[PDB]
């Protein structure tokens, strides 16, 4: 049993944040597979010991119940796993061909983490109550797990799409935002109309201040962009529909891409019905969200990720405005990791 | 010399918060002036001591410059000024109209306490330099400082007016927002004619939700409303002219006024170019927005004071949205004083 002094040694060390422009090179070619095992050993058992750590930091009534210890038991075999590779020798091919699979087992052995996060928080509200300073303890502890898990699957995939055998794993660089609305907002529309057999239009506003004429592209990870825009536009298309039941007329969702200097903003608008202000803080709580999902409060990390933000404002008895943040510019795209 | 021992005894109190209906209820008659006058005797020194407290905590090096120990020696006076009504009679008409007049004088007396408070902060940028914790601090102050002066002012201004010899006082229980918005914008259009030979024009449109054919009316305080929409009309209306200096079309400036079940809404949208995220939270600082004003800041405190808020939305590249959020019903407008 080493797993206490790896993980103390490893969180001695800071994780290393990555630009854009570090991933490009990493998935540039197939050459780079060596430097990116090199640097992944010992990187994702840096950042898997820092969030372990501040796990096992916990107060024993949270650390000692079974959705923590299962999830800590991953984390564990996890970073033991990594750790196996830390001796071998990166021009045998065998070793990395290995690695690759001990990561998509990794990957595939925490896919059910957020459901467990999720059920300990219910137990916790049962079992201690939901207080304001549980609340912002818990919401402390999950975005910076949760942001954590995102900057660990984005290594995972990134080296495991490229060293298999236009898109660099999971970044697109000509990213085209629009399309990625349209993609949300079908699969919204498709679930909307299976459960309410009615669903809003969409409309779609460019400014491109720069270049007016000019399709609005980006260096971005389409996925993460898509569950942003999904989950918002899940939310959108209910407030709508429910709100203009005893109504004929179904206002469309509008979507705003506007290209500045240094942002890249979204705005998603509906005619909802609108949230009173003094409830849009619980819309990001995972405390108050849970019940006997989290989607908008991921969605916000899944944007602060790579230096953006999400922001949602309201005005009751009409509809509710959600802008996307992003970065415009690849330099200044970079990995947004818990501070430690 | 007594003010310090005043200072601790009445800093021993909380301050007492007043509900919209409390303020109509000390200003429905004439008769009431003896009990204006025997809780105000009371609470105003309550008031200056909490703040006064505050400000004797500050570090030497603020406590100590010239514009702190003025603007100490203001509120050390107007608490003196006060303490002489302690012992007097109320039954006496000659204590009832001396104290009215004390108490303009005490308005008078702090009438240039924010350009005061201004010359500080730019002193201490000079002095000490503008570092984020510095800016904090400051900010943490202002806001608590600003805010006690205001319930101070509407304490005074609601006596004053109102025992001198529809509108009660300063408080309009029939407000039309729409109207002042209006005024706000014609006093910001003349101002933005003069400097600049051009204006936006102005779009309102009222979502009344429960009563679509209602226009919106509410109880409230329309200066404090004229001061929020008049700083945000000054600022949309520089940005929405100078980012078309070179174009023909000049875009309005519209403002939607939503009437919820709880929220009364006031969304002012501009196309003025927009504000990088980066740069957004700089609008609202004290220190960051002195130069060798404090228009934002301040407006969200008069926001602030009825349990409301104002919030500002951009998208860089097309424009600018700012809330202003208000309670729509008088039971849940409520004084929001600093917490001692
Ligand atoms: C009535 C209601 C409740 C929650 C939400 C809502 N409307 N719209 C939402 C949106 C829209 C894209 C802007 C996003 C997230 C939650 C809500
Ligand atoms: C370019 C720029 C800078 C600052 C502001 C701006 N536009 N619009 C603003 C507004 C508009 C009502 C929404 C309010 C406050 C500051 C700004
Ligand atoms: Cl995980
Ligand atoms: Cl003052």
């Amino acid at each position: 049993g080493s797993a206490p002094k790896y993980i103390e040694h490893f969180s001695k060390f800071s994780p290393s944040p990555l630009s854009m422009k570090q991933f490009l090179d990493f998935g540039s070619s197939n050459a780079c597979e060596k430097t990116s095992f090199t640097f992944l050993r010992q990187e994702l058992p840096v950042r898997l010991a820092n969030i372990m750590k501040e796990i096992n930091l916990l107060p024993d009534r949270v650390l000692s119940t079974p959705s923590v210890q299962l999830v800590q038991s991953w984390y564990v075999q996890s970073l033991l796993d990594i750790m196996e590779f830390l001796d071998k020798d990166p021009e045998d091919h065998r070793t990395l061909s290995q690695f690759t699979d001990a990561l998509v087992t990794i990957r595939n052995r925490h896919n059910d983490v957020v459901p467990t996060m999720a059920q300990g928080v219910l137990e916790y509200k049962d079992t201690y109550g939901d207080d304001p300073v549980s609340n912002q303890n818990i919401q402390y502890f999950l975005d910076r797990f949760y942001l954590s898990r995102i900057s660990i699957r984005m290594l995972i995939n990134q080296h495991t799409l490229i060293f298999d055998g236009k898109h660099i794993g999971s970044i697109d660089p000509n990213c085209n935002v629009s399309e990625v609305v349209k993609d949300a907002y079908d699969m919204a529309k498709l679930l909307c109309d299976k459960y309410y057999m009615a669903s809003p239009d969409l409309e779609i506003q460019e400014i491109n201040a720069a270049n007016s004429k000019q399709p609005i592209h980006m260096v971005y990870v389409p996925s993460h962009l898509y569950h942003m825009l999904f989950e918002l536009f899940k939310n959108a298309m209910r407030a709508t529909v429910e709100s203009h039941e005893s109504s004929l007329i179904l206002p469309p969702i509008k979507v705003m891409v506007a290209l500045g200097e240094e942002d890249l903003s979204i705005k998603m608008s509906d005619r909802g019905g609108g949230v009173p202000l003094r409830k849009i803080e619980r819309l990001f709580s995972y405390m108050y969200s849970t019940a006997p999902g989290y989607g908008l409060p991921i969605s916000r990390l899944y944007a602060k990720y790579f230096q953006g933000d999400l922001q949602l404002f309201s005005m009751e008895g009409f509809g509710t405005d959600a802008v996307i943040y992003l970065k415009a510019l690849s330099t200044d795209s970079v990995e947004r990791l818990p501070v430690y």
